[PDB]
């Protein structure tokens, strides 16, 4: 309850299915949740203008990812528009939510990937990866394989500087209409990424998730991911509490009520699948 009082509504299956189909209640509930955006004046850093895609969408200071190499004491060098995000049950640093890299932040993005030992990137739609190979700040980035599926493209990537693997999931099927029939692809991606995460073994490093601003579709993906574990482990989902937790970590996570309803559609579907 750092910036604001968290709210909760624990949904068992019956209520979950009905809740997903009550837009009047969904909007009432959603617009009670503070956005928790940071005042841009909190950052007074020359050159910061080049680092943000949107001037009013900035990382909450307490959870921002600081880039500690090569100049941790320089505000601009240490800056990236990205926040550590708690996962299911409040587990620290399960994800990093960040804006889609822009021309001026591609190298910064890779600095973060290397710093955090990130095993997986989830991209939801600048092409910041090479066609074959490119090097930033001492780390050689090689795309070893491209795997095309119905709804995403998966790149298997080598990072060498010490060699590490990286899985890059590019989800292209973000629906214009957030209707129940559009839920399955997002659910499938969420479950694929869960499996990939588990395959990394103990003490998994943060999973990077991005979209243009890194709040709306990024928030939907992460909320759904968290709630899937909750459903399997507890037999309930608390989308309201999860959304509150996300907002405490990064202002604006889940931007629209249509997105909020979509998360309910996805969870209702998953409950049916599990049942």
């Amino acid at each position: 309850n750092l910036y604001f009082q968290s709210m909760s509504r624990v949904l068992q299956a019956e209520e979950l299915h009905e809740k997903a189909l009550d837009p009047f209640l969904l909007q009432a509930e959603f617009f009670e949740i503070p956005m928790n955006f940071v005042d841009p004046k909190e950052y007074d850093i020359p050159g910061l203008v080049r680092k943000n895609r949107y001037k009013t969408i900035l990382p909450n200071p307490h959870s921002r990812v600081c880039l500690t190499s090569p100049d941790p004491d320089d505000p601009l060098s240490s800056y990236i528009n990205a926040n550590y995000i708690r996962g299911y049950g409040g587990e620290e640093k399960v994800y990093i939510a960040t804006q889609g890299p822009i021309v001026s932040t591609v190298a910064d993005f890779w600095r973060m990937v290397w710093q955090e030992h990130t095993p997986i990137i989830v991209m939801i739609t600048t092409e910041y990866w090479p066609e074959e190979q490119v090097a930033y700040d001492g780390v050689e980035i090689t795309v070893q394989k491209v795997i095309h599926t119905e709804d995403y493209r998966l790149r298997l990537i080598s990072l060498k500087s010490e060699e590490r693997g990286l899985k890059h999931y590019w989800f292209t099927s973000w629906p214009d209409q957030k209707t129940p029939d559009r839920a399955p692809p997002l659910l499938h991606l969420v479950r694929e990424v869960e499996e990939a995460a588990q395959q990394e073994g103990p003490h998994c490093a943060p999973i990077i998730v991005h979209s243009s601003a890194g709040i709306g579709r990024t928030g939907c993906f992460i909320a759904t991911s968290i709630c899937c574990q909750q459903l399997r482990q507890e037999g309930v989902v608390d989308i309201l509490k999860t959304t509150c937790q996300l907002r405490q970590d990064r202002g604006g996570m889940i931007q629209t009520c249509e997105q909020y309803q979509f998360v309910h559609h996805v969870m209702s579907l998953y409950e049916k699948q599990l049942s």
